[PDB]
C-alpha cells in the first residue's frame, strides 16, 4: 500500500475541438455558374436540337 | 626438437568490438511530429459530420 497518483486526480491535458472530417459543401457551382436573381418564380425559353 | 611459439602463448589484437545491423529506431518519429505535454491523461473533442 502507498499513495497513488490517483488520488490527486490531476485533470490531465487538452488537445482542442477539430472536425472529423473536412466539410464538403457540395458540386453544382463548379459544373454550372450561379445565375443571382431578384426574388420570384424564374423562367425562360428553352430550344434543342436541330 | 625445438623452440616453438608453442610453449608460449601470445595475446594477439582485439579489432573492437562492433554490431551486426544497425539498430532500428521507430518510425512514428519520422512520420509525425511528437508533442510534448505534461503528465496525466490527454483528452479531446471532435465534433463529426454536418
Amino acid at each position: 500500500d502507498f499513495l497513488s497518483v490517483g488520488k490527486l486526480e490531476l485533470p490531465g491535458s487538452m488537445i482542442g475541438a477539430v472536425r472529423d472530417r473536412a466539410i464538403d459543401s457540395g458540386v453544382l457551382a463548379k459544373l454550372s455558374p450561379e445565375q443571382p436573381t431578384i426574388f420570384g418564380p424564374v423562367k425562360g425559353a428553352v430550344f434543342s436540337g436541330v
